[PDB]
């Protein structure tokens, strides 16, 4: 798979910035955030052409190994063959994901974790820069 | 205790750039690089005042869980309570740790691994930004 980072200790309100290159023939990519691979407060999955979906942002949680209820966003500000940046923060109610074009969406915080300690990237996205504040 | 990153897939000649905050009361900090926590082609350990050393960089390898022989430097361009930036690369012969100001540290490549896949920070160093080039 792709980059895995742990012991991040990202607290509420602190920003996680991730910049990467979207493959020219990208089918999808994933950024997973949470405690570990079984406990994700955000599974962020832009699907260019994957699982039957096209140009769709899919979000979900995973709690104790179990996928939660999936949600989708209508907008898709990713282009294959381009560099994309995503900035993520959270509070007790929502994750807030800020997207390249300045789009911003929220995803409910279903896990109640004190911090984001784990990030994993997968798929057609080559990570170039990760920053914390 | 600090950030741990895996699946880095950093190949010879590629550049790992790291920026972090050296704690105000720093006694020492560590950046570990290699395949995993038991196989380190570079343990890079600036000691302000730790383990009997004062303002000395200690470098070592770890191979199958076994520490190699330490290498020490006289030059010491780190200060507590400051931001430190390093650029790391390797080839067949050496690991090279470069600082913006032009300091360059070399440590023999003892493990001969195809890539750096693992990086970990420990001690009085908070990673703020990691980049791959
Ligand atoms: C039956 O609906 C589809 O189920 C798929 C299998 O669970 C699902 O794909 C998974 O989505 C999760 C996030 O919810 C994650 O991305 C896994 O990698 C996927 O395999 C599809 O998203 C579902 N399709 C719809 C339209 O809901
Ligand atoms: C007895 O000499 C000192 O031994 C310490 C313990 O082995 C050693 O510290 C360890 O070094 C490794 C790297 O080789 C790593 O930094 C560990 O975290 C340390 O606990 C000191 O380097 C030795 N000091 C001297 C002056 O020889």
């Amino acid at each position: 798979c792709g980059l895995v980072a742990s012991n991040l200790n990202l607290k509420p309100g602190e920003c996680l910035r991730v910049r990467g290159e979207v493959a020219p023939d990208a089918k999808s990519f994933v950024l997973n955030l949470g405690k570990d691979s079984n406990n994700l407060c955000l599974h962020f999955n832009p699907r260019f052409n994957a699982h039957g979906d096209a140009n769709t942002i899919v979000c979900n949680s995973k709690d104790g190994g179990a996928w939660g209820t999936e949600q989708r966003e209508a907008v898709f500000p990713f282009q294959p063959g381009s560099v994309a940046e995503v900035c993520i923060t959270f509070d007790q109610a929502n994750l807030t994901v800020k997207l390249p074009d300045g789009y911003e969406f929220k995803f409910p915080n279903r896990l109640n974790l004190e911090a984001i300690n784990y990030m994993a990237a997968d798929g057609d996205f080559k990570i170039k820069c990760v920053a914390f504040d």
